[PDB]
């Protein structure tokens, strides 16, 4: 509070954190309205506007691609260049993998950059600003609002699409199961939370040492919260530390009350 600014001197980082408690109405703040390059938090986002835009049978159209689309490193897309994956098994990946391939192919789907941002402003987000297509390749220096969020604004969204209206109730359980199984988290929200309760996040990761994680977390009883925290620190090369996320959800959730 103060804790998030101990935790700020500890780290050398600077802390983005917004939590609602959808039960009580709760929130928690700190730098709620600084900006972050959202790295890869985006493709939660991007999902929520696929599903939007596709039924759920229309996510069986099968996507092809070359090694070309790929750069770097795509766990599961490298896998299946030769058949290529339907927007099911691109979502998947995208979500649980952060494959940056498959959210290339998704983003492409949904009209690119331009589309996602209209859509958002769409759900009365006025400040996620998606420009780039994999921005991932671009050397973002600060003070740049391209590509940038808060955590205000994606708990906001990531609230809209998974659990309130934007989603008919099929299609916002396909957008919980996928985040709920995510495979890159277990050092960030999840390490934050007490043991048992259910975690459904997003994690991302860019340069200047940013290191992101949004998360839905539910009590065993009792309503979710919503959670965003974002962090970044001062050299375009610096390290992030896992554990700072894992530690700023800790006083989260002690402000919470637990949930």
């Amino acid at each position: 509070k103060d804790d998030f600014a101990k935790l700020e001197e500890q780290f050398d980082a600077k802390l983005g954190i917004f939590a609602l408690d959808t039960g009580t109405n709760r929130t928690v703040a700190y730098r709620p309205d600084e900006r972050f390059a959202f790295a890869s938090t985006i493709k939660a986002l991007t999902v929520g506007v696929l599903l939007q835009q596709k039924s759920i049978e229309d996510l069986n159209q099968r996507i092809t691609y070359t090694r070309d689309d790929l750069v770097n490193y795509n766990p599961i897309t490298e896998k299946h260049v030769d058949t290529g994956m339907t927007l099911k098994e691109l979502a998947d990946a995208s979500l649980r993998y952060s494959d940056n391939a498959a959210q290339n192919l998704i983003l492409k789907q949904i009209g690119g950059p331009e589309s996602l941002k209209k859509e958002l402003r769409k759900i009365g987000d006025e400040v996620t600003n998606p420009e780039r297509f994999c921005p991932e390749l671009n050397e973002v220096n600060p003070g740049e609002t391209q590509d940038t969020s808060t955590a205000r604004a994606l708990v906001t969204s990531l609230r809209a699409f998974a659990l309130e209206d934007k989603l008919p109730s099929e299609k916002r359980e396909l957008l919980i199961d996928w985040m709920k199984r995510n495979t890159t988290g277990d050092a960030l929200i999840r390490a934050g939370v007490p043991d048992g309760w259910e975690v459904a996040d997003k994690t991302g990761a860019a340069s200047y040492g940013t290191r992101n994680d949004i998360a839905i977390i539910w009590p065993p009883k009792g309503d979710p919260v919503v959670l965003a925290v974002l962090s970044s620190r001062d050299k375009k090369d610096a390290k992030y530390d896992d554990k700072l996320i894992a530690e700023a959800t800790k006083v989260v959730m002690k402000a919470l009350n637990m949930n």
